[PDB]
């Protein structure tokens, strides 16, 4: 097995508080003197169905927000929306909040979730964004509002706000600012999500991550070029690999003595060939949501 | 895909200091005015082979120890072993120690370990106790000294320290009183680890979670007595399901409708037939890493 390893997630504990409005409770994630949460907190389950989100949020006033972190009541002295992320202004900067940024993260890439319920820290997973833009995986029950991150040296980059479910049970969300990853709409309407695609540089990285972990049943005497790969790779609903990508496998490639397009081989074969009841890293599928980052940061 | 978690670890990373002995640097817990860790810190590389650690501990001096908590010295003012354990007073109480007690697991329960590097918190992951006392899986190069831990209401339960590598690549460590787990000691010599059972109980709590998802193919119209599900059991190197366990899964089945028996039956021809090129939570293999707790706590 290799492990999901989480960023430690103490620096966004002291900021996650419980917001209200009406009968929706959700998270909310408090920095300064601001608590960001969904917009869809201020929607009855029937504004959900075609919600004018200016005119609902007109209509509101701050008592009708009701902001608690832990058991402490914190008074609403604001409130306005940044596209779909709804923005709190509270009477009391949270003495907790971290060195923080805001960053919107590319397709492929990971991040840590702290999973929390009604805004108190249940648990933490590592996620990758899919190719189109859903969170996949099983999450925890009733956690809207949960926000996504990495930890940058000392900074957090808050990257992901939960905000839907789609009927497949893959998670949609925005970035900080409420601009949502990919097509999706905060409102309860027919939303289908792209065809979702292997994220190949990471099954790469994976590959590397087996090596390094001794598991090197796989690696074959043959090379390829990045066009002959990315022939086979279109077949099998992977991601085309580009120059950059091998770039970025460079130091995993240096770490085992693996040429990326030797490896790059070895993944032709096994897509073409499969496994023969064999696993890899005690799995008998190709695992996608590792970044060389992640196999590098674990691995190094 | 059903997701492990670990417990939100901010509680535990106010705790983690660096201990350096001579050469050798390795991570401390500072609860109260006391540095726990590994006692192999005090060896050389030749003192390994077969320590006296009573010997090796007196010819120490309080100013051999230097413990780092961030950039900053903590003066030692004691120092002591309790079993596997070493124990150093610090003239200074650590302002972050949490509500905390020391535990003991049983084998088959999971964890969560705060992974560090020289004392700076990296990342945090789920681990289980094998029923062969060790922990399995891909870990942070060079983390000696991690702890493992449960988060019980506002109190921090810890359980392991990591002591040891067997040359198997699985980790072997200690209760925080400095007691192993399994056969294990830490010296640099031959130690085996007896062979390893898949913990029957959580593989059904996953079975459960994967039905609680949606995932219902193996779902069979059968029953089986405790007595003739234990006789399949053995055969696949499965542990033994005792009524005590039946009764651990009492709230899944009423959860999902499905009898304990009724999945003992589903799981009997999974083990009797395999999966026939199917998967189950996105997996090919039956996962036993999960606890009915663990399951209920992200399932219910």
């Amino acid at each position: 097995g290799f492990r999901k390893m989480a960023f430690p997630s103490g620096k966004v504990e002291g900021c996650m508080v419980q917001v209200t409005c009406g009968t929706t409770t959700l998270n909310g994630l408090w920095l300064d003197d601001v608590v960001y949460c969904p917009r869809h907190v201020i929607c009855t389950s029937e504004d959900m169905l075609n919600p004018n989100y200016e005119d609902l949020l007109i209509r509101k006033s701050n008592h009708n927000f009701l902001v608690q972190a832990g058991n402490v009541q914190l008074r609403v002295i604001g409130h306005s929306m940044q596209n779909c992320v709804l923005k709190l202004k509270v009477d009391t900067a949270n003495p907790k909040t971290p060195k923080y940024k805001f960053v919107r993260i590319q397709p492929g890439q990971t991040f840590s979730v702290l999973a929390c319920y009604n805004g108190s820290p249940s648990g933490v997973y590592q996620c990758a964004m899919r190719p189109n833009f859903t969170i996949k995986g099983s999450f925890l029950n009733g956690s809207c509002g949960s926000v996504g991150f990495n930890i940058d040296y000392d900074c957090v980059s808050f990257c992901y706000m939960h905000h839907m479910e789609l009927p497949t049970g893959v998670h949609a969300g925005t970035d900080l600012e409420g601009n949502f990853y990919g097509p999706f709409v905060d409102r309860q309407t027919a939303q289908a999500a792209g065809t979702d695609t292997t994220i190949t540089v990471n099954v790469l990285a994976w590959l590397y991550a087996a090596v390094i972990n001794g598991d090197r049943w796989f690696l074959n005497r043959f090379t390829t070029t990045l066009n002959d790969f990315n022939l086979v790779a279109m077949k099998y609903n992977y991601e085309p690999l580009t120059q950059d990508h091998v770039d970025i496998l460079g130091p995993l490639s240096a770490q085992t003595g693996i040429a990326v397009l030797d490896m790059c081989a070895s993944l032709k074969e096994l897509l073409q060939n499969g496994m023969n009841g064999r696993t890899i890293l005690g799995s008998a599928l190709l695992e996608d949501e590792f970044t060389p980052f992640d196999v590098v940061r674990q691995c190094s």
